[PDB]
């Protein structure tokens, strides 16, 4: 997709583009180590068995679906190297996975609210994908015009965002309550994350340089660096602690859900 | 994979981007509004229940694969959403939705024949890659300047010709299994489908990149129609289709043709 | 994505563009006619039936994830036949499907390992599915990367591609010896395929152009060519074979697996 590239002078000094390079090359490096490390322990725990005690599955392999939260943070580890590596050249790198902006997003978060469903076993998954989709698209086409439309595509985002964030929001209290007290802690700390972190890309965008002006790009990168941290990786980890909590109840225990 | 861009004086007068583009953009936007509301009908219809009694589900939500028909309208609502915003803004935008034609289409028609073989229970859901392909070859004949756009467009033909060949033997092969309700729904939907997406082929050819008889302008128009007829009409006459069967098969308990 | 073209005069005499092209697109329409037929070969062999006796299926159609070789079959002949366009017009065509090198096969080889995981009941097919997805990705950033950063671009596709060859194989086996001799032997030379072939890719990139320079883009185009006639196409025959043999044994004399 890409026309433009980093000028051979260098990006020009006050650009958006104009950005401490090493600086966002090193976070976007150890974001990578720490996600894919994430992912591969998502992983490794989903191979070891189900809930706390390690119980073999009968099948000889976990769920298919299972394994979502670990490659959806192995993908996101990959993409942040190749980050890193068009940061570390200086930007405006042909495969800049930092260009566009939510492009990678496309990939991972539609995915992961796909675990989410998955996991939670919240109805209408393929729903809450598209919508997951076309607000990340929105997005993107929003970060790439130019011109006052822009805040019209970010508008049409905020049209399939504020439906789907309200929807998930009750279906997640829907099931909230039929999970044990223990799993119900574990999902109120992912939820907090979800729905305290999810919001904040939308404000973020008014005060970027394509809104208000106040946030530089530079700081936009580092900002989703550490929400991409929240979001994929820590969010990861604890639907993996919850998933292992629901088997220790209900695969190792045997016990009921509260449905 | 954008590279060009409108002019800072605007679109050359006599090519084929000098449009009429507030009409086009106004066109969009009504697109936009009665395909995402059919979208939104479809889906609020669907979690109603089964059938035109509205029977609860068992398990309290419907089918996945039965919110495709109202997703499929919604992606495309949203799709000219964009294509109005590009339109108003004089085209050429890096976001545009209309300049690489059938690049969106390769979006919703697959998943639609999904839609389709899902709602028909078709055999080789191969169908779905069939379109896609098919729509790929649309959207190099597009970009190619070349004779060999034509070529492409074979290539194409080469895909849907087999493919809309093997479908309605298909359909009709599920045609007789439905109630004679379910069979009316289904034969005006099929009338849209087998009497539609042919037209897209012969509209090539005359088209600024075939004979030259229909204008980009005209050509935007005439698929805004079709969009609306191929996506919202077929998506409502499917819904009712479901309705229709679910009535006969859950709701009365009545078994099929078959 | 595309920003370069051909110039008008042609491509310069010296680069990489500068190929056999007539020859090329000769080569790429033998290829796609070849590849085509051979899909077209294999969903008409699985609609005949199952195992060599073509037993009717119960419900009348194969199983869906059954017709993926086909699929991917002509998926590779419809690529091939736009590569042919493309280079009979002499390369750099708007639609090229030459010049981004693995483009395409992030399109096939993919859903060709899925593939493979539906026909062996290999576990972590999506894992398997998305490793290929990134290690092909990794090498589509290493061929549009003008700088050294390539080779690291290369480097996290040897990070996907090592780990996943050898998970795959070790699974291959797991399977290998449940499977009746015959079952075995056709395994067996789709394994040799498999796990002969697909390391070539990282050492073809190593002496490529934009490694070592000692084989040019157009010996490259011929190379992978024949790879994806072996690749995909004599691999997916051998699949099919592999498929029949196996129903003959559980499905048309019912005779059960060494599991
Ligand atoms: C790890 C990344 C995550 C969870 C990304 C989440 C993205 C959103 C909630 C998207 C937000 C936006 C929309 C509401 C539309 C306008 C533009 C965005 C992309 C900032
Ligand atoms: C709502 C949109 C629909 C149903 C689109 C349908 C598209 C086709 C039937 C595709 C037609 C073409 C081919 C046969 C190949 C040549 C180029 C196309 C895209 C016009
Ligand atoms: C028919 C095509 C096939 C089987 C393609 C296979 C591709 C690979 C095994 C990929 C190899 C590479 C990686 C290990 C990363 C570096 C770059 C590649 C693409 C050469
Ligand atoms: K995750
Ligand atoms: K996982
Ligand atoms: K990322
Ligand atoms: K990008
Ligand atoms: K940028
Ligand atoms: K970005
Ligand atoms: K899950
Ligand atoms: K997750
Ligand atoms: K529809
Ligand atoms: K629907
Ligand atoms: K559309
Ligand atoms: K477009
Ligand atoms: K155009
Ligand atoms: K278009
Ligand atoms: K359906
Ligand atoms: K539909
Ligand atoms: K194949
Ligand atoms: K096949
Ligand atoms: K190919
Ligand atoms: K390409
Ligand atoms: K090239
Ligand atoms: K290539
Ligand atoms: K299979
Ligand atoms: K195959």
């Amino acid at each position: 997709p890409f026309y433009d590239s980093r000028p051979p002078e260098g990006w020009p000094k006050g650009s958006i583009n104009d950005m401490d390079y090493p600086l966002l090359g090193s976070i976007c490096a150890v974001c990578c180590v720490f996600v894919a490390g994430s992912g591969i322990w998502m992983l490794y725990r989903l191979d070891l068995g189900m809930g706390y005690s390690c119980k073999p599955y009968k099948s000889g392999r976990a769920p298919e679906v299972n394994s979502l939260s670990g490659i959806i943070c192995l993908l996101c580890g990959t993409m942040y190297a190749a980050k890193s590596f068009d940061f570390f050249d200086g930007g405006g790198t042909p495969f800049s996975l930092n260009w566009y902006w939510y492009l990678d997003y496309v990939f991972t978060t539609p995915l992961l609210i796909l675990d989410f469903a998955f996991t939670l076993d919240l109805p209408h998954k393929i729903r809450y994908f598209f919508a997951v989709f076309l607000t990340l698209w929105c997005g993107v086409a929003a970060f790439v015009t130019p011109s006052a439309y822009r805040f019209a595509y970010y508008a049409l985002g905020c049209c399939w965002f504020t439906p789907f964030a309200l929807s998930l929001m009750r279906h997640v209290k829907e099931r909230y309550l039929v999970y044990p007290p223990k799993c119900q802690r574990w999902l109120f700390w992912a939820c907090v994350i979800f729905f305290g972190f999810w919001p904040m890309f939308p404000i973020l965008f008014i005060f970027s340089w394509l809104g208000t002006g106040h946030i530089s790009q530079q700081a936009f990168y580092i900002i989703h660096a550490f929400l991409d941290l929240t979001c994929k990786s820590i969010f990861g980890i604890l639907m993996t602690v919850f998933r292992l909590e629901l088997e220790e109840h209900t695969e190792v225990q045997g016990l009921p859900l509260n449905e």
